């Protein structure tokens, strides 16, 4: 049975480039946010990362490390997950929307 | 970038059979918690699991369930894998050890 708790931190990272996304092609954003949060949980067992229900929060992700697990070094894969995808590229043809 | 931070719940299971196992084949102990834990977390993304570095706390998982998941269905779906193994197996054969 539980015989324990105790506090554990859960971050809010922000992750500008998706937020942006969100901004002007929300779709494409919905397609890789969850593309995202599926590879990183595939391919890592020790953070868990989620979206947040308030689309003001969109872009923004909750983080919370394992035990022992540096917060920091979570951030860099998904950062480097994020790259991959050269959201960049997308920004270049915004101004056919206006 | 990391935004915010709030304190999420950490909790402490204690397995009884697991701990039992430890105090007498603490090798097959090691073997089974090490896949126990591997495989929930590799059919499982909304929690994580883990043991303690304390061997007195053998046994003993730490759970942290993602936001919105029940925490009482993960130690359901941690016990349906734990039973797996009919670890009541191996105390039938420990008089031997006497």
């Amino acid at each position: 049975m539980i015989i324990d708790s105790q506090s554990v931190v859960q971050y809010t990272f922000k992750i500008d480039i998706l937020e942006k996304l969100y901004k002007f092609l929300p779709n494409l954003y919905h397609s890789i946010v969850n593309e995202l949060v599926e590879e990183l949980h595939l391919e890592n067992n020790d953070f868990l990362i989620g979206t947040y229900k308030d689309l003001s929060k969109a872009g923004y992700f909750y983080v919370i490390p394992a035990p022992g697990k540096n917060i920091d070094d979570v951030l860099k894969t998904i950062m480097i997950y994020v790259h991959d995808y050269e959201i960049e590229d997308y920004f270049e043809l915004e101004h056919h929307h206006h």
